[PDB]
DNA sequence: AGGAGGGCGAGGGCGATGCCACCTACGGCAAGCTGACCCTGAAGTTCATCTGC
């Protein structure tokens, strides 16, 4: 569980009370928040098929999902708990690998800091 | 000629410099396609080739 509970601990995002989002949010109710409107389109091979592989090793998540969830964040107008929550994924994840440098992990909360 | 040419002290006092609401409506953020070709196998035999006879 250590790769996917580092899956789930990256994916952690804040929930109010009563929160309409799961606790650890499903992968394809996730991917489903970077597919146009319904996730089958989200790419086998760069996305479902590789954010799994990222996510079941830890490995770091694709470009493609800044990329797609960004899309989706400006092209929903709206970030989804499952963007906000796989944006945070990736960006820890880029963090962790040395591809994001300056910046730090993002937590759960808010950081009333960051300074980003 | 030798004059004296102002001396004084006031030059704001008082309050007000905003009240009211509005800062949006609406809808759309996609469509459509592709996401790969090709091979690379085990296992066994054949078959062409070589060495030795």
């Amino acid at each position: 569980s250590e790769s996917i509970a580092a899956w789930y601990d990256d994916l952690q995002m804040v929930r109010g009370e009563n929160s309409p989002y799961p606790e650890y949010m499903p992968l394809p109710r996730l991917l489903g928040n970077l597919v146009l409107d319904g996730k089958m389109e989200n790419l086998p091979s760069d996305l479902i098929a590789q954010i799994t592989d990222a996510a079941l090793n830890n490995r770091v998540l694709p470009v493609s999902l800044l990329q797609a969830a960004l899309r989706r964040n400006k092209a929903e107008q709206k970030i989804t708990y499952g963007r906000a929550s796989l944006l945070k994924a990736y960006i820890n994840r880029a963090i962790r690998a040395g591809r994001l440098k300056n910046m730090k992990e993002l937590t759960m909360g808010l950081d009333r800091n960051r300074q980003d």
